[PDB]
């Protein structure tokens, strides 16, 4: 049982978008995957309801949930949690509770200093360091910031995973319909997605 959790307070770094996709590829990968929606607007939990996710949700409604997810989903290979978008009890609650800690974040030209905000708590954990990495989401090919956020991740000490997630309109259009990429036919989303997925897999050996 592993406990992974998509962290970020500042909304629009695409967590959700990243979670719906990346449990949907673990589930094509025989993991059975359970998805803890920890965001008051329960945006991954409405989508749910549209369609047949590939994996199983679960709201916490609040901290409560969280810190018993070593216990509630124990049966489960993977517990992917959906960060919310604020620094509540809950953020660091995340962190607790989890082997890995994903950040999405996406280049944009003033909004990476709502991102380190995580990286602190992770120094919280004194024996007790669990894993992080640094997804790069919403990419586009504006050279210029791509490199402004790649050197800026550094100045943390957290490597970010070598794919990045592009800025696709699959990714927009999946929600849209009730599922994920995996379920239309933009090669080049499930293509990013999966080799993305692999890296996460071989952060537990
Ligand atoms: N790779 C991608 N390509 C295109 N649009 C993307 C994208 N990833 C995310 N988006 C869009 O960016 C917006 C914010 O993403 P998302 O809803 O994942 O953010 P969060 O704000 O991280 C979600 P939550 O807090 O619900 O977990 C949404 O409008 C979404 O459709």
């Amino acid at each position: 049982m592993k406990v992974i959790s998509f962290l970020n307070p500042k909304g629009g770094s695409g967590k959700t978008t990243a979670v719906i996709n990346i449990a949907t590829a673990l589930s094509r990968s025989g993991y059975n995957i359970a998805v803890v929606d920890t965001d008051p607007q329960m945006s991954l939990t409405n989508w749910s309801k549209a369609g047949k996710a590939a994996f199983d949700v679960f709201t916490a409604a609040s901290e409560k949930d969280v810190y018993g997810i070593r216990k509630d989903l124990a049966d489960y290979d993977f517990a992917i949690v959906d960060g919310a978008g604020s620094l509540s009890v809950i953020t660091s609650a995340a962190v607790m509770v989890s082997d890995l800690v994903i950040i999405p974040v996406t280049p944009s030209p003033l909004d990476f200093s709502a991102a380190g905000s995580v990286v602190t708590v992770l120094e919280a954990q004194a024996s007790r360091k669990v894993e992080a990495r640094f997804l790069i989401t919403r990419k586009i090919e504006m050279a210029t910031m791509l490199n402004v956020l790649k050197e800026s991740i550094k100045d943390t000490g957290v490597k970010a995973f070598r794919t990045a997630i592009t800025q696709r309109q699959v990714y927009v259009k999946s929600i849209l319909d009730g599922d994920s990429v995996f379920e239309s036919s933009d090669g080049a989303a499930k293509g990013e997605i999966e080799i993305l997925t692999k890296e996460i897999v071989r952060i537990f050996e």
